[PDB]
């Protein structure tokens, strides 16, 4: 274990964090074509052991997506089983995301992952991750927090989803997201989308947005200034604009980095500096997160020690990132302050 200290976790999806087991009880008792029968060959087609691309990486949910979607034991039960596996880690505070039109399968253009018409609608979705997320805090004691994804491809579904986030404010939900693919070119500025981070700031919504992880400069530029921000998923590519990333450093802006994600998606091309170091360098703004363990047969503890013996990393720079992410986490000033107080009581400080 590189870091045996209570930990902070602010990017992960429940999309990519479902147990290989759950998957295969309710492929079956759905009789769904799953691409495997056993779940050690179905962590085989759906675990990722090399570099690829961004587009494959996201067709992998196609393989066990139509299992877990549209019924709702398997909803609930992988957010409890979620929240299970990061108590194991040594997680106490987690903000986990995932897009509820992709578990819906009514009132939802469109229907993902060729589902038939049902009734399951995204609000509901909301609902029933929410119970999961409170039910696995009551039993393993850590704290767990929902953030509701947009897709990029989808600019229609962000109005709605803003709006859950309002509805379900006193629940789990903290703040909305925008994920999907990045490669496509100019859907962060579709008009869907900017409706939903423009509602958001009147409402006093979070904003966080999945950028510079594949794409350009550019990508990061106008989720800051258009979307307008307070956290970047996968900000790697800031780099490549010196004097963005540095007005970012100097407005502290939190980075949602993901080490083992970004080697096995593309990101980080092993050649290259990784980003994170120079951020840990100029003790940015930061937090190391697993993005999606399932997808990425990882733990935090993998993406830890990654850092640990490959970009010199150590136990005093692990306290300062992890209460970093304390305080650019989207919990309310009580609570964010009562989890200083247990990372501050856990890190003899
Ligand atoms: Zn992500």
């Amino acid at each position: 274990p590189a870091f045996d200290k209570p930990k902070v976790e602010l990017h992960v999806h429940l999309d990519g964090s479902i147990k290989p087991e759950t998957i295969l009880y309710y492929g079956r008792r759905r009789g769904i074509a799953l691409p495997a029968n056993t779940a050690e060959g179905l962590l085989n087609v759906i675990g990722m052991d090399k570099p690829l691309t961004l587009p494959d990486f996201l067709a992998k949910f196609d393989y066990y997506m139509p299992a877990i979607a549209g019924c709702r034991e398997a909803i609930k039960r992988i957010a409890y089983e979620f929240v299970e596996m990061k108590a194991k880690e040594g997680v106490v505070y987690v903000e986990v995301r995932y897009s509820p039109h992709l578990l819906a399968n009514s009132k939802v253009e469109p229907i993902p992952w060729n589902q038939a018409e049902g009734d399951l609608t995204p609000d509901e979705v909301v609902a029933l991750v929410g119970q999961g997320l409170q039910e696995g805090e009551r039993d393993f004691g850590v704290k767990a927090r929902s953030i509701l994804c947009c897709m990029r491809h989808q600019p229609n579904w962000s109005p709605k989803v803003v709006e859950l986030c309002k509805k379900y404010q006193q629940q789990t939900v903290v703040a909305i997201d925008l994920a999907g693919d990045e490669t496509i070119p100019g859907s962060s500025l579709l008009p869907g989308h900017v409706q939903a981070y423009q509602e958001a700031v009147k409402s006093g919504i979070h904003r966080t947005v999945h950028a510079g992880e594949v794409g350009s400069a550019e990508v990061v530029k106008e989720a800051v200034d258009i979307l307008k921000t307070e956290r970047l998923g996968h900000g790697y590519h800031t780099l490549e604009d010196q004097a963005l990333y540095n007005r970012l450093r100097q407005e502290n802006m939190h980075f949602e980095i993901c080490p083992w994600s970004s080697y096995l998606t593309g990101a980080w091309k092993p050649d290259t500096e990784h980003a994170v170091i120079r951020l840990k360098n100029d003790q940015a703004n930061y937090s190391l997160n697993t993005d999606d363990p399932l997808i990425f047969k990882s733990t935090l503890d993998t993406d830890y020690q990654m850092t640990k013996r490959d970009m010199g990393f150590t136990e005093e720079e692990f306290k300062r990132l992890n209460i970093n992410a304390a305080k650019s986490s989207f919990l309310p000033e009580d609570e964010k302050r009562e989890l200083l107080d247990l990372l501050y009581k856990a890190y003899g400080m």
